[PDB]
């Protein structure tokens, strides 16, 4: 009930989930993965209009069906996505207007909420309803050229088809309070619960990256609309460079708001995502934890020098050397910068400013050194709630050699034990 993301959320009644694409249920390290730690799914794309309405009238469950199978057979709920929205349409729709389309948008409704009617938790009714010129207004559209009432339809629909489902408006660069996209779908919820319109939640997609950066205001943003009286969720989680402190943020940032109802990651492994240059998941193409998930998992836990539990000892490059590949080992703590690591958003332990605590191989009895900082995987570490050190890349625990407690131990790559000479403290 903690050691994976699904049960750690599960402690304050949340959910952790991700996007699932069924053309990767064939693979068993994506499988693996997803059916340990996420106990929401999402389908990437199987639910999405052209997925399951591919010609007007003719419904397809089946790439939508496999998604949701797995899902509850491996104990997970199901968010609905997406029902009405203006990308990813069919063809045919793409060329509708005026009342026909606005008639064929409750069609779809009834169609696909109807085929899983009392089976999904969350359905993301509407989405992308907005525009990004600044303006705050809603964005020009099919849809919305059949008038501006065609959310509150679709809404009014939605609810008449499956009551059991909660509905939610999902957009992105909605996170930031300051920004007038905001505060658009801000008024419109707002409008909507003032009228009666049946509404339930606000998913906020939370695809962070340099471009719209993530803002310590996103609480306060889900904070305002919770005080609305609708649930918030965050949908498809996804942050650049996956920077450990930004992820814990954003954990937090849900945990802290009760109506915030879960957090959904967009994706499995790096590999797997839609933006796979910006490497914005918690695991890596090759399956291991990244040291953001170790600080996700904290967070939901409820979670300078390095000290040696065993030893007593500090983490010490020797004679304070700068050479690329010299081993660390363990020395009497003092006041000195080859004792001094500062652990980086990207996983880093850094040293000297740019030089890092490096491993030179994958396996037992290897070497960790000092070298100059370049991203490796085998540069990257993640801190442990036990004390323990554990290299991304391999796996293995950062650990003082035959249990060695005197000044010149030195530090190499072994199986994780929960041996006192495995055990770190940070001051
Ligand atoms: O440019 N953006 O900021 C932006 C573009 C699209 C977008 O869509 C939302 O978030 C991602 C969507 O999923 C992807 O849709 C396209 C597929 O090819 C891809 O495989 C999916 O992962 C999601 O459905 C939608 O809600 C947001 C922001």
């Amino acid at each position: 009930a903690e050691s994976t993301l699904g049960a750690a959320a599960a402690q304050s009644g949340r959910y952790f989930g991700t996007a699932i694409a069924s053309g990767k249920l064939g693979d068993s390290a994506y499988t693996t993965i997803a059916s340990r730690e996420f106990n929401m799914v999402t389908a990437e794309n199987e639910m999405k209009i052209d997925a399951t309405e591919p010609q007007r009238g003719q419904f397809n469950f089946s790439a939508g069906d496999r998604v949701y199978n797995w899902a509850v057979q491996n104990g997970k709920q199901v968010r609905g996505h997406t029902l009405a929205w203006h990308s990813q349409q069919p063809g045919w729709m793409q060329s509708l207007s005026g009342s026909t389309l606005r008639q064929a948008m409750i069609d779809h409704i009834n169609g696909v909420m109807g085929h899983y009617k009392g089976k999904i938790a969350q359905w993301d009714v509407v989405s992308h309803a907005f525009s990004d010129d600044g303006s705050g207004g809603r964005r020009d559209s099919n849809l919305q050229r059949t008038g501006n009432d065609w959310i509150e339809v679709a809404f009014r629909t939605a609810r008449a088809a499956d009551p059991a489902a909660k509905l939610c408006y999902n957009d992105y660069n909605i996170e930031n309070w300051t920004w007038a996209k905001t505060q658009g779908v801000y008024n419109m919820v707002r409008d909507f619960k003032q009228r009666g319109v049946p509404i339930d939640c606000v998913g906020f997609q939370s695809h962070f990256n340099s471009g719209s950066p993530y803002n310590s205001n996103f609480r306060t943003t889900l904070q305002n609309f919770a005080a609305l009286g609708v649930d918030v969720a965050i949908t498809e989680l996804d942050i650049q460079g996956a920077s450990s402190s930004t992820y814990a943020a954003v954990t937090n940032d849900c945990l802290a708001v009760s109506r915030c109802l879960g957090i959904t990651v967009w994706g499995v492994r790096d590999t797997d995502s839609w933006r796979s240059g910006d490497t914005p998941l918690l695991f890596n193409g090759d399956g291991s934890k990244k040291a953001a998930y170790t600080a996700v998992l904290n967070a939901l836990n409820g979670g300078g020098q390095i000290k040696g539990v065993g030893s007593g000892r500090c983490l010490d490059v020797p004679n304070a050397s700068t050479t690329d590949g010299t081993q660390v080992q363990l020395y009497d703590c003092h006041s000195a910068t080859n004792q001094q690591w500062t652990y980086t958003d990207a996983g880093e332990l850094r040293v000297y400013g740019d030089k890092c605590l490096d491993a030179a191989g994958t396996g037992n009895g290897t070497k960790v050194q000092i070298y100059s900082c370049w991203g490796g995987d085998n540069q990257k570490w993640r801190l442990n709630s036990d004390g323990s050190i554990v290299g991304v890349q391999s796996g293995l625990c950062l650990d003082a050699v035959g249990g060695g407690t005197a000044n010149g131990t030195l530090i190499q790559l072994y199986s994780c034990s929960n041996g006192s000479n495995q055990r770190w403290t940070r001051t």
